[PDB]
């Protein structure tokens, strides 16, 4: 059975940089949630990293064909701030700078042990954000990668950012995480 809490220490006691200890966790999990490597529409293993994250437990995402019994409709209570602007690039930001901002932004409005479902340009792809307290870990459980915004190709701390990438933090409730949580949908996901 696996534990959370017990890598983040493992983690947290490296000399990497905060994008690589995302990189690592989160090409870690992906390989329990996303063992597929489903290049897929990807809520549901953004949703999955949160539901780990908050030590409900590492599961499977649902798979396309699942899609169907509850993210057809996970988002519904939320499509308005999805379909919002939200916080927007600068021009000669960096890679590691808007994410950077990304994440004090959050810190600013979450406490230590809360996550966040991220909407990157409008639902365009999906990821993960988990306040540790001092810092935001961004994990893309999908594709095994740390903190992106679904480009084509890889890009560096030293990239620079697209004019108007956008990214949309949404706030999903401790309800919903728990609705889900009692929901035969859930407990059928492959335990690690």
């Amino acid at each position: 059975n696996v534990n959370v809490k017990k890598l983040l220490e493992s983690l947290n006691s490296k000399s990497l940089g905060d994008m690589d200890k995302d990189s690592e966790l989160a090409a870690t999990l992906q390989k329990m949630i996303n063992p597929s490597g489903g290049d897929g529409n990807a809520s549901g293993c953004a949703l999955h990293a949160c539901m780990a994250m908050l030590g409900y437990g590492v599961r499977e995402a649902p798979v396309p064909n699942e899609i169907s019994e509850y993210m057809t409709g996970f988002f519904h209570r939320h499509l308005e701030q999805i379909d919002s602007e939200g916080i927007v690039s600068h021009p000669n930001e960096t890679y590691s700078k808007f994410r950077e901002r990304i994440a004090e932004n959050i810190l600013q409005n979450t406490s230590k042990g809360s996550v966040v479902m991220i909407s990157i340009e409008q639902a365009t792809h999906w990821i993960a954000g988990f306040n540790d307290g001092e810092k935001i870990m961004f994990l893309d459980v999908q594709t095994g990668k740390g903190f992106n915004l679904y480009d084509p190709v890889e890009k560096s701390p030293d990239a620079f950012v697209d004019e108007n990438s956008s990214v949309q933090v949404i706030h999903v409730s401790d309800q919903e995480f728990d609705h889900y949580a009692n929901s035969s949908s859930w407990k059928s996901k492959r335990l690690c």
